[PDB]
């Protein structure tokens, strides 16, 4: 059975909502993105109309077999209705095709479904800053103080300083980059652009990423794995047993690897400069862990809420626990008291 936090209250309309059989009143599942949380339950057999960016569309066809006649992509930053209701998808800074909703309900309420984001000030210039909104569904990952980490682009800089430095000591290095869903490609990309080679991969990671719109992805990536010298890999193969177990394959063309495993945030965190990152290191294997997060930290979360300057707050993450729900709904009410509204 469906959770209240999935619903949208004068609507036909659910979110993220389909590993509950057939939803009771639903005319029309949107979804925000294309993580395996969000889309449990979709498969080709689903025959209700589901909405969302294009590039979600894209990956429903190909990869999860969704019909055609039941995709509805809608373009971003473009008033559309939808069953007799206004809606807006805005770029929700989270992975490829990741969008939040504006849903501008019959009775004069307007309610934001955040999805999965990472806030910006840029938002602050979209279409939000046109009205008010009444209630704010919002992605609560990292609500507390303790959670933070650099920006995308310091993270960027690290990974192809450090990239560049070992393979120009070392042109028999090999550089391997774990995934487990899409998002944070930038890591791979930009490894790969500044040594000069394509990305390889699996042919279902490469068809993946043929779905994602991005700009001259031809030129960017391979399933030839031999020309490459930035290797994809499961994220579960990143550990010196699964490096090993890849460096034989390679019929001695490389003699060294130097691996990536992005992810949000660790406690290391709590102690440690991006700057004085250091790897773990077992012969000729070395791994560093990457602090690249496609979620809000706590003060970007808290600066968008005290700009937004919601009725309600709802959370869609960390909601299973007493503890969770009473220390969000403590900093709710900070922030509110703090900004005056
Ligand atoms: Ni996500």
């Amino acid at each position: 059975t469906c959770p209240f936090y999935k619903k949208i209250p004068g609507t036909g309309f659910t979110v993220d909502a389909f590993q509950y059989g057939v939803v009771e009143g639903c005319t029309a599942y949107f979804l925000t993105h294309f993580h395996s949380d969000h889309y449990a339950g979709l498969s080709k057999h689903f025959t209700f109309p589901v909405y969302c960016s294009e590039i979600t569309g894209n990956l429903l066809k190909n990869k999860l077999h969704v019909q055609e006649q039941y995709i509805h992509p809608l373009p971003l930053d473009t008033e559309c209705i939808v069953n007799g209701v206004k809606v807006v998808l805005l770029d929700a800074n989270h992975c490829p095709g990741a969008v939040m909703i504006l849903f501008y309900l019959p009775n004069g309420t307007v309610i934001l479904h955040t999805g999965d984001f990472r806030a910006d000030p840029s938002m602050e210039r979209s279409l939000l800053a046109d009205q008010k909104v009444h209630m704010l569904y919002l992605d609560t990952t990292y609500c507390s103080p303790e959670y933070t980490f650099p920006s995308q682009q310091e993270v960027i800089r690290f990974a192809i300083n450090t990239a560049f430095e070992a393979v120009t000591l070392n042109p028999h290095a090999l550089v391997v980059c774990g995934t487990y869903s899409i998002g944070k490609e930038k890591v791979f990309l930009a490894i790969a652009d500044v040594l000069g080679s394509k990305v390889g991969m699996s042919q279902e990671k490469y068809k993946t990423l043929q779905c994602l719109n991005i700009p001259e992805i031809n030129s960017l990536i391979t399933t030839d794995m031999c020309s490459s010298l930035v290797h994809l890999l499961p994220m579960m193969q990143i550990n010196f047993k699964g490096l090993q177990s890849h460096l034989k394959k390679c019929g001695g063309k490389y003699n060294q690897i130097l691996a990536f495993r992005p992810t949000g945030w660790t406690h290391s965190n709590k102690f440690t400069r991006i700057a004085d990152v250091i790897p773990q290191t077992k012969g000729n294997i070395s791994i560093y862990g990457i602090p690249y997060s496609e979620h809000s930290s706590y003060l970007e979360m808290k600066r968008f809420v005290q700009w937004l300057k919601p009725q309600k707050i709802i959370p869609t993450v960390n909601v299973g626990t007493w503890k969770s729900r009473s220390t969000m709904e403590k900093y709710f009410r900070e922030w509110k008291l703090e900004a005056g509204y």
